[PDB]
């Protein structure tokens, strides 16, 4: 074997909006909320609320607090349904009225 190095450094979580909403796009043609839910369940990534859209092919996971979200995301990452690789990433947008 061979090892002996660290790799610290993670997107801080203080001061910025407590937006604990994860964005999910690039869903199959006729994807089913279940398909996604299941994976989330087994992955212990079950949020309080989940907004799934059909014709729009989008999904929004609402976690209790940022922490909960972050942890989940890292896990969700990579996960894909079929051939297409779902586009999962913390929902962030600068929309100021």
């Amino acid at each position: 074997g061979s090892s002996g190095s660290s790799g610290p450094g993670s997107p801080p979580g203080e001061g910025a909006p407590l937006a604990a909403d994860v964005y999910v796009g690039n869903l199959p043609r006729d994807a089913r909320v279940s398909d996604l839910k299941r994976a989330l369940r087994e992955l212990g990534s079950v949020p309080l609320r989940l907004t799934w859209q059909g014709p729009r092919r989008r999904a929004f996971l609402h976690y209790p607090d940022s922490a909960a979200a972050q942890q989940a995301v890292s896990c969700l990452q990579g996960l894909r349904l079929g051939t297409d690789t779902l586009r999962v990433a913390l929902a962030r947008q600068q929309r100021d009225k």
